[PDB]
């Protein structure tokens, strides 16, 4: 508890310059763990302080034996790599390290795309109402990144062990669309699955009348929706929705495999886990806005078929392009959020979630009007811009060589993504100063550009095989780290605030 002294004990046997974060340090049992980091490299390490039972469970180096006076009895040292295994053995001895359940309170996740975030994270999060999911990241972002569900939880735990709040956080599998994804992800022990049934979502305009009889019949001779919601009327938020037969037989063959596809996953969830998890349902990747209708449609049919779920991801009215406002008529999208925020309270109550939210300041007041009491925004690439910001601020050289990079390889990563980006709008690099480099990250198709491009500046490989910029970013980051916390931290808090909570 005395930092000097733990310094320089650490200091004489290793002979390194180990830095304590006072945060970390936490008395548990009769042991003490806390987290340093090395001044010179910038690696961080665990050490535990106790007697030989606790110190042989941990792998790693004995430094040597130290005299706690809370006994007489000397305590042994021991000093060790963050690792699976060790890291499985924290999480035993300090118990809030690790993911529970929300439940139906407002949440707000701060996906992490470099691992290294979850601090200023947890920073942004201090004195609000809100639960945190710290551990947020989709299968196609992992695949992008070459990372997995384990070492996604790893990341964001190390990070919260370093900045040592005890408060409840959450695990957000997203965007998950397969059942071996749900699986493995149930092994890492996440706490919220997202469930993505896209593939199973069907424009009704691009077939033709013959399949979608087909559809509609097959659908309905093994669920009868024509008796159940046929001319069926509900009275929500002072107006009359009709399910007339061809809005119901339109929305059935729209969402109907997709309901299907949903209880599956959901049926999955409750033969393979033990453990305590939520659900949410995501219908944002559709062509067009989610009618009131299919709103009703889809919850209805969740709750006749025992799937039971805290969070329904709907597509909202407008554009919501990554890393840039909201697009659209903004009276829209109040009316459209009063209809869908009513038939959420009769209907549940449950949370509307919020997908690419990040940024888009000027639909927030709506938001935090209609649902406020009970909502979810995810966030993940304003993290990473974020970063790219205090590298630009930094590390100016760096930047600039990642700025072309970036442009380089938009075309190929935007495809996957639908974007309006203008190239033309992207100010000349040579024209601007290092000392303004950093305004760049100001301007909405640049930062379209450097959000994109995320995977290809993490892998990217030379010629020899080393990695193009991968090392020098997370080494610049590594060094400016109090500056990128901070940043990360301020945005994120801004988010929460212009949010009411």
């Amino acid at each position: 508890h005395d930092r000097e002294m733990l310094e320089g004990y650490l200091k004489d046997r290793l002979g390194k310059v180990l830095e304590i974060y006072p945060a970390s340090v936490k008395r548990k049992e009769d042991a003490i763990f806390f987290m340093v980091k090395n001044r010179e490299d910038g690696e961080k390490y665990l050490v535990v302080i106790g007697s030989a039972d606790v110190t042989e469970e941990f792998s790693g180096d004995y430094v040597g034996e130290i005299a706690l006076e809370k006994s007489k009895a000397k305590s042994k040292v021991k000093i060790s790599e963050r690792n699976h295994n060790n890291l499985l053995v924290l999480r035993q001895y300090l118990p809030w390290l690790n993911p529970s359940v929300c439940g139906k309170r407002s949440s707000f996740g701060t996906g992490d795309r470099l691992g290294i975030a979850t601090p200023a994270h947890v920073k942004a999060f201090e004195g609000k109402e809100c639960f945190p999911f710290l551990a947020q990241q989709s299968v196609r972002e992992m695949s992008r990144t070459g990372r997995n569900w384990l070492s996604v939880l790893d990341d964001a735990i190390w990070g919260i062990f370093e900045s040592g709040y005890e408060g409840a956080f959450g695990a957000d599998a997203d965007h998950v669309k397969d059942l071996e994804d749900i699986k493995t992800a149930i092994d890492a022990g996440y706490t919220m699955f997202t469930i993505d049934p896209s593939d199973h979502v069907l424009d009704p305009s691009t077939i033709d009348k013959a399949a979608a009889e087909h559809v509609f019949f097959e659908l309905n001779e093994r669920h009868d929706f024509l008796s159940k919601y046929e001319e069926k009327v509900y009275e929500i938020g002072g107006r009359k929705y009709t399910f007339d037969r061809d809005s119901l037989i339109e929305t059935v063959i729209t969402y109907g495999k997709a309901v299907d596809h949903v209880e599956k996953c959901y049926l999955f969830l409750k033969e393979n886990n033990r453990n305590p998890f939520e659900l949410e349902v995501s219908v944002d990747e559709t062509s067009t806005p989610t009618t009131p209708l299919a709103h009703i449609f889809i919850v209805e049919e969740l709750k006749r078929r025992g799937v039971v779920f805290t969070n329904l991801a709907l597509r909202f009215v407008g554009e919501w392009q990554k890393a840039i406002d909201y697009i659209g008529d903004l009276k829209e999208l109040d009316s459209t959020l009063a209809e869908h925020a009513a038939i959420a309270e009769v209907l549940g109550p449950y949370k509307l979630s919020l997908h690419s939210g990040s940024d888009k300041f000027s639909a927030y007041p709506y938001f935090a009007k209609h649902v406020g009491n009970l909502f979810h925004v995810k966030t993940a690439g304003t993290s990473y811009l974020e970063a790219i910001r205090v590298v630009a601020r930094f590390s100016p050289e760096l930047y600039r060589r990642i700025h072309e990079f970036a442009l380089q390889r938009f075309e190929k990563d935007r495809a996957s993504y639908h974007v309006t980006t203008d190239l033309s709008k992207v100010p000349d690099i040579s024209k601007i100063p290092d000392s303004q480099l950093e305004d760049l990250l100001n301007e909405p198709n640049t930062r379209q550009v450097i959000h994109i491009t995320y995977g290809s500046v993490l892998t990217a490989r030379n010629s020899d095989g080393s990695y193009l910029f991968r090392d020098e970013l997370f080494k610049t980051l590594s060094e400016h780290e109090r500056e990128h916390y901070e940043q990360v931290a301020s945005h994120i808090r801004k988010h929460l605030d212009l949010l009411g909570v």
